């Protein structure tokens, strides 16, 4: 792909991230704790799930960003509305504001109602995300294998302003503690 040039430098916030989240100083890479990391609670922060939003907002143009999951056995990568609900039990899928994909058991899947299995070759250590508002699409990409297309979003009904979306994955197994970390441009 062609679309390294709308690269955006993407910062997490703080204020979403499940209690149970470690946000690094530089907000550029989070991982899941082993304990609550005695923050107040607040309408923002994400419940049920592992998840935190970037603090940029985006409403026009395009944008390009990339994250890295090396080592990690589960996680959702993408973007979501603003005004996703962040309290209790939900699924991510484009009817509740979001256009995602995923890691779990070694499969891959994109977020659609019901889900869709991806076929990718080379398990990815990154994962390039691509946006276009006004075109209604998200793309996704394989770094690690020369930058092939993974999925692509298209007719996309955004509905709002969007916020770049992650969940590190719960680890249960002692195999999935390792950060999401967002990759310098
Ligand atoms: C209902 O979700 C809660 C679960 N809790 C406890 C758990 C952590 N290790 C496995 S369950 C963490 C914070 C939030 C994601």
């Amino acid at each position: 792909h062609h679309h390294h040039h709308h690269m955006v430098h993407i910062t997490l916030d703080r204020n979403t991230a499940n209690s149970w989240l470690i946000i690094s100083k530089d907000r550029r890479q989070v991982r899941m704790g082993d304990t609550h990391q005695n923050v107040s609670d607040n309408k923002e922060r994400f419940s049920n799930y592992p998840m935190v939003l970037g603090a940029q907002r985006f409403s026009s143009g395009k944008m390009y960003w990339e994250v890295d999951v090396t080592q990690k056995e589960a996680w959702d990568l993408g973007v979501c509305r603003d005004s996703v609900q962040r309290k209790g039990q939900f699924s991510l899928s484009p009817e509740n504001g979001f256009w995602t994909i995923w890691l779990w058991q070694d499969s891959y899947e994109a977020g659609t109602s019901p889900q869709t299995t991806l076929h990718i070759q080379v398990p990815p250590c990154q994962i390039g995300i691509f946006v276009d508002y006004e075109a209604g699409v998200v793309s996704f990409y394989n770094i690690t294998d020369h930058g092939s297309l993974i999925y692509t979003f298209s007719e996309c009904v955004f509905a709002g302003p969007l916020r770049p979306f992650f969940n590190v994955g719960f680890n249960y197994s002692g195999g999935n503690a390792a950060p999401l970390k967002l990759c310098p441009l």
